[PDB]
RNA sequence: CCCCCCCCCCCCCCCCCCCCCCCCCCCCCCCCCCCCCCCCCCCCCC
């Protein structure tokens, strides 16, 4: 029964309430227990709680007076319990309340008036019941109920006489799932007094049902509205007239199975500005399908079109000027749909989009042609994602529509070929380019010289090759930030590729070749290909092959705090190397054959620092090698994971194995 | 200028003889120097000698006076030289040569009698010289002459009076190649007196010619008859007809270009034994097209046939019964063609044949139809080599008629299937399989147990599947000797694999992965597969990936030799291993991280070897580790190559790199 | 001045083989999570 200032009892297989807890607790809690009883005898020394969550446990029935113990109770949870009896004297002395959970209670009936005694209510939850009925009481209470829950019950009617005792209530959210709710009778919302929020997910209504639905919902106050899983196959101009008359916001249409979109279905929804359709089975979208929606700021269409079948090869049309209505457009989710191809004319009309994610959105865009973004001349674009769209080869002047464009997503295709530096003309406001996991790319003189502004471009596992041009290929991108070059088996590198990259932070070269660049047997000398970087901060060097370190790499990094360095060969290191990483925080040498630590090379690298990993080391328990390494062990503040672990020595047999 | 028994002065850049060398050597050699001349003065202290080697120099002539210093002298080379003139005084003291080289002495005409005065002269060359005319003097002389070179003259004729210096001398070889000779005199041949072998390699001799040649070639002893590359395209059934009246045993026609072969072309040879068709372009063999060849004992057929064009896919077809002439064949080697595939027929009648090679012999012998193998049936075959032939699936009974043979080679093929066992039925005599290189292998209970005479199973790089089997797959190959199973990735291996095979004596198994198996941590226990093979004498375990060796896996290895273990992982051994290793000869331990040597591990195993393989391993330099180990390195008869090279420790840092 | 034969030496090209490092894929084994399922035991409600 750990607590300091509220108290956990969970899984700790109670049976009684402890008696031995500070008195002024304002939070108890028993879950997963197995009280039986819940006697207010024990609750005189707990008489400041605020929070009692008893739920899944095996309470049968309570007694009012457990609430005269707790004047100032406001949370009470009751979560998979057997308490299917309600009084009226069981909620009575409880008047502070803020919340009441009785999910799984297997209750049945609600009898009299088991709610009338509270006014300060606020949530109220009665999920996972047996209730048949949605009447809770006989006249008018729950002034400030804003919440109720009532999914997962046996309810299979809504009436208007049920819900007269909501006539002054302000409801935000009527749960009403996984109901097979079937009639429903006139007024029976309009008797409540102030609906914000319906929810029928998991509701099998059908599309006359919900026509009905719509038309009973007239002339309220509803703005959200979701009927995921509804089973509504098929929607018309007509399944929505009821909501002509409500200023509905959020509508919600996923897991409906949508087969077809009626011509002018939305056409009743002018105050609309979240829609969402993800995981349908639309087979085809009309031109006029979205019309009356130029409201809309955020569209979700993943998965709601139908996939391909090698039987029809059914794939999913959308019509030229589809998406015209949509003036307000600014967010389009459309992922993982298997859409044929761009047109010319798929996304003429939003004129004020600024997302578009297209990530396995079509089945085959092998080629990007310069003009296959034309539709987004006038779409103020600046983030678009194409991951896992199979791209094999991008044309010159492919993305000379988009002059807004700041993030470009390219990452986890397969383009291979030739980067010429005309792929990028027209990315006068790009920031950040993603090309990571493509089958192989080869750089030229000019590949960036076309994007001065880009800062960040990511070539992780993409084969780079051409890399060592005598002029950088970098150096146009005066602006960059981060660069990640890791697992393309680069092999030789010029040590004025990163010449006059100032501004560059983060660096990343793991899983390379580079260990003959850094011997002293190379010819020509070593590599120092890290000079002039004054604002590196992150720099990764895993699995480089490394056996070597050249004396004078690491003499600029005066900003360096990350240098990784794991899965090497390092024996032997310099002396004075890290003179110059004055805030180094993290140093990873895990996995070498680094034997010695000694102050003359490691000594400025463990002045300040807050991790520190050389596991799987084969050290050599020496006092000439390791006693000043062992004794900065003993007193510091760095976290080392796994000292006692993993640090052990190899040689002499003397000390093999021991820490 | 070294000498112990003979004196050699190779490329020593001599302008002058040496005059300080023992009295009695009985060779001098002096090729590839600068000798201008060859004074006979010099040679006063040299009169001992046998052989003299002065070829490759710039001689320009000689004097008699050198073989007067020389009166035992039996070899004169004179390889390369610039002694274009000749006297009958030039030889006249040496008569005791048994050997003369002119080669490349630019000599133009022999003019009135060089070699009269030497009666024991056995072999005479003169190849690359610039004589016309086969005249070697005027009388007869000569009389032990066996071997005559005239290769690379410029001689265009054979005239019948140019040899009548030989009429009673026995030629064993008569070297005529690359002469451009284009007519034969009758009686040519018949003036020699003994012609045993011609040999006109290189000739532009043509079909006409060689029926000429072949006549002028009737009723004489010759054996041999090598026309190699002699622009023979077409043969008929007269092209050979002069040697019906000969005994001709060895044909050579080799690099021909022998597009077609007439009809009973080869009638005329019934005496010959060895005859060689190698690198033609036959496109279509007959079946009378080897007639009256029943003498034959070994053909040989590589890249005898055309290859294939994508132009009009002439794949070379040999007709049935082709080889059913060749009733004494015991060789027929048959590499490197293109036939489609074997027929029924294709080897019907060989009954005395007994190696049969089909290395590359068909471009896709995908099946090994149980029908394949029937005209070898009646046929004693030993050795049958099917080496890339792209074989990819072999079915039962597909050797069932090979009940002699003893060696297959099934090994460099695409063969992927899982061995039922039932397709090595009917090898009652074979005694070794070779199956290494093929695309993969998934061994059964019973794949062996038809062949229990088998002694030889190669396996390496095959991909061994199901290798594990509950009763051991190599179980009924009792009498088992040589057994590999490298570089098959091989996981998981039972320890009764091997039981039953006492007679086996070499097993390999590198570059597999079997480091788990001998781990104290894995389930079951170490797996100890190497118990009962008491006559092992060859083990070989490289790159395994080993960590930790259990004690008693060499416990009754008692002829163990050879064991091989470099590449591994080992750093600790158990003491007490090598017990039972009395005979042990090379211990490889190459590239492991073995920091120690000590003698309670090491001890019985360096009793008495021949070979020891430590180099790329971290030795610690300490006295409680490597003393010993420095010890015996100072006094031992072991060969340790690159002892002061590579065995370096590497800690502490006060030894690192120091021998 | 031309045509050739040798000695020595330095580059260049092709192929074979070996070694170091690395990448990708795969196999074997282990571990950490998520979901589903089955069984045993205890405690309650109707
Ligand atoms: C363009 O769209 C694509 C696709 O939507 C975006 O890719 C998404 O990128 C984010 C950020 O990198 C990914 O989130 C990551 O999720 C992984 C999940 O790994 C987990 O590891 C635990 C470990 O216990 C496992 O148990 C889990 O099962 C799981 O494997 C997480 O490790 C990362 O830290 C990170 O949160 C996201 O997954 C990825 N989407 C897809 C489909 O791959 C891309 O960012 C976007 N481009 C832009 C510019 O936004
Ligand atoms: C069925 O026919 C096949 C094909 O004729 C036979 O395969 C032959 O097998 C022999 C013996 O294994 C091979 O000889 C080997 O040749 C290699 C050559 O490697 C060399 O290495 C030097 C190293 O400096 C290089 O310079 C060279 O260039 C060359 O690469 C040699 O290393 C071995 O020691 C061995 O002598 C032969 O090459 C091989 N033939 C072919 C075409 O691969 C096969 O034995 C036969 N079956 C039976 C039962 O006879
Ligand atoms: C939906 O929104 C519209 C526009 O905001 C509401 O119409 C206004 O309602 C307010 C409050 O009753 C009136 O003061 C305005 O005069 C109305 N303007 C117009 C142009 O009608 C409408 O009432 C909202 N719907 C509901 C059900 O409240
Ligand atoms: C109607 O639905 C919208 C969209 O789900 C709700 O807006 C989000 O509400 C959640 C829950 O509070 C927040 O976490 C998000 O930040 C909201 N998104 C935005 C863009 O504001 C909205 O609250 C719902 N309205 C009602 C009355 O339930
Ligand atoms: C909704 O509007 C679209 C746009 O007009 C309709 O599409 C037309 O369908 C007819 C009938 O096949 C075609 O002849 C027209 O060529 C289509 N128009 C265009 C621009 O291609 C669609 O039919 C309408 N929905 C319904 C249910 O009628
Ligand atoms: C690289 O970044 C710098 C700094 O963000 C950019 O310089 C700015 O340019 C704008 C527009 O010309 C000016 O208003 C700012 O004052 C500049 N900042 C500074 C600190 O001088 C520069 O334009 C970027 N380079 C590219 C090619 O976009
Ligand atoms: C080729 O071989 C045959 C058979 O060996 C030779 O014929 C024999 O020659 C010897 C020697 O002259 C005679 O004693 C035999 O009587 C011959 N027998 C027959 C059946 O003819 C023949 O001479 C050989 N060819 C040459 C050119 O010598
Ligand atoms: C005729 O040719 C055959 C085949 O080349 C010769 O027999 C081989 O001769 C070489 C050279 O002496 C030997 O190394 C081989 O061992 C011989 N093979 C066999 C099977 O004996 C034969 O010597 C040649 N005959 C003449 C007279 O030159
Ligand atoms: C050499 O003998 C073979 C075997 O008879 C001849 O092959 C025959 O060729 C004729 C003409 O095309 C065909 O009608 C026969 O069917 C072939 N015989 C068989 C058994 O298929 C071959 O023609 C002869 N060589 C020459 C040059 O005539
Ligand atoms: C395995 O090898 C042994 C020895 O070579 C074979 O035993 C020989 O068999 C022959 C024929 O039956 C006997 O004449 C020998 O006396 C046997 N030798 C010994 C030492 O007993 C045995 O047959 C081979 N196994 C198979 C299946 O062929
Ligand atoms: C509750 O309902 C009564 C009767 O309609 C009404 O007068 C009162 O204003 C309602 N409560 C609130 C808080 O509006
Ligand atoms: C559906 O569209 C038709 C065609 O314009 C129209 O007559 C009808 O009124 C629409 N449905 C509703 C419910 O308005
Ligand atoms: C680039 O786009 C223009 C305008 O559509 C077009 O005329 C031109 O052919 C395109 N270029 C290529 C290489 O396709
Ligand atoms: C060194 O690290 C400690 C612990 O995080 C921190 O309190 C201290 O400020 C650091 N010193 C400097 C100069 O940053
Ligand atoms: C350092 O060593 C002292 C003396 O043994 C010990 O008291 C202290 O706990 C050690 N510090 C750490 C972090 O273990
Ligand atoms: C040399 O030729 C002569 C004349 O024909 C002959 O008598 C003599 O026997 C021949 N020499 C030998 C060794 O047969
Ligand atoms: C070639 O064969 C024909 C047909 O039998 C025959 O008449 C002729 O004699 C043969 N050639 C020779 C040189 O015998
Ligand atoms: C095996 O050979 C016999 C005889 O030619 C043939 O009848 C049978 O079909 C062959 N078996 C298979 C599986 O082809
Ligand atoms: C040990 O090796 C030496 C050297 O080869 C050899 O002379 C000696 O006979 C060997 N001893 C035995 C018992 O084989
Ligand atoms: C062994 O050491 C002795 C003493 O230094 C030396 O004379 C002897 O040459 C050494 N043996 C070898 C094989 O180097």
């Amino acid at each position: 029964t750990v607590s300091h200032e509220v108290a956990d009892c969970s899984h700790l297989k109670l049976t009684q309430v402890p008696d031995d807890l500070p008195t002024n607790i304002t939070v108890l809690n028993l879950t997963h227990n197995q009280l039986r009883r819940l006697p207010a005898a024990n609750f005189t020394r707990y008489s400041q709680l605020t929070s009692l969550d008893v739920g899944f446990n095996t309470i049968s029935k309570l007694e009012p007076e457990l609430c005269q113990k707790l004047p100032m109770l406001k949370v009470l949870n009751l979560q998979h319990n057997e308490l299917s009896q309600l009084s009226d004297k069981t909620f009575a002395f409880c008047t502070n309340l803020t919340e009441l959970h009785l999910m799984s209670n297997s209750i049945q009936k609600i009898k009299n008036n088991p709610f009338v005694k509270q006014k300060n209510l606020i949530t109220l939850d009665l999920s996972h019941n047996g209730l048949s009925s949605t009447k809770l009481g006989t006249q008018v209470q729950l002034e400030n109920l804003q919440e109720l829950l009532l999914s997962n019950n046996k309810i299979q009617a809504l009436k208007s006489e049920e819900l007269d005792i909501f006539a002054n209530s302000s409801l935000k959210k009527l749960e009403l799932s996984s109901n097979q709710i079937k009639e429903f009778s006139p007024g029976c919302f309009h008797a409540i007094g102030r609906l914000f929020g319906l929810f029928l997910n998991n509701v099998q209504l059908g599309p006359s049902l919900t026509e009905k639905l719509c038309l009973e919902l007239a002339n309220t106050s509803i703005r959200n509205l979701s009927l995921s899983n509804s089973q509504l196959s098929t929607t018309s101009n007509t399944t929505f007239l009821g909501l002509k008359w409500t200023n509905l916001t959020m509508l919600d249409l996923s897991y409906n199975n949508l087969n077809v979109v009626g011509n002018d279905s939305f056409a009743w929804l002018p105050q609309l500005e979240y829609f969402f359709l993800e995981y349908n089975n639309i087979q085809h979208l009309f031109s006029h399908s979205l019309h009356g929606l130029f409201n809309v700021r955020y569209l979700n269409l993943k998965r709601s079109f139908t996939k391909q079948s090698i039987s029809l090869a059914s794939l999913p049309k959308i019509d030229d000027f589809s998406f015209q209505w949509l003036k307000c457009l600014e967010h389009l989710n459309m992922e993982d749909n298997d859409i044929p191809g761009i047109k010319s004319n798929m996304f003429t009309g939003l004129i004020n989009l600024k997302y578009l994610s297209l990530s396995n959105s079509f089945t085959s865009l092998r080629t990007l042609t310069n003009e296959t973004f034309v539709s987004l001349a006038h779409s103020p674009l600046h983030i678009l994602n194409l991951t896992k769209n199979k791209i094999s080869k991008i044309e010159s002047d492919a993305f000379s529509w988009l002059g807004h464009l700041e993030v470009l997503d390219l990452g986890l295709n397969e383009i291979g070929q030739e980067l010429t530096g005309q792929e990028w003309r027209g990315l006068e406001n790009i920031f950040e380019i993603y090309l990571s996991y493509n089958k192989y790319l080869q750089l030229t003189r000019n590949s960036f010289a076309l994007v001065p502004s880009l800062q960040r471009l990511m070539l992780r596992r993409v084969a780079l090759k051409n890399v060592d041009s005598s002029p950088s290929p970098f150096q146009p991108l005066r602006n960059l930030t981060i660069l990640d070059l890791s697992n393309n088996n680069i092999a030789n590198i010029n040590d004025d590729m990163l010449e006059g990259l100032e501004k560059l932070e983060i660096l990343d070269l793991q899983h390379n070749n580079l260990a003959r660049l850094w011997k002293h047997a190379n010819p020509g000398g070593p590599i120092y290909f890290l000079k002039g970087l004054s604002h590196l901060h992150i720099l990764n060097l895993e699995s480089n092959g490394f056996d070597e370190i050249p004396v004078e790499v690491f003499k600029d990094l005066f900003e360096l705090k990350i240098i990784d360095l794991g899965l090497n060969n390092l024996n032997t290191l310099p002396a004075s190397v890290f003179n110059n990483q004055v805030s180094l925080k993290s140093l990873n040498l895990q996995k070498n054959l680094i034997t010695s630590v000694e102050k003359k090379v490691f000594g400025p690298a463990f002045r300040n620092l807050t991790e520190l990993d050389m596991r799987f080391n084969p050290f050599d328990c020496t006092c000439e090698s390791i006693a000043w390494f062992v004794n900065w062990i003993n007193e510091t503040h760095t976290n080392i994971p796994e000292l006692s672990s993993h640090y052990l020595c190899n040689t002499p047999p003397h000390y093999h194995g021991f820490p």
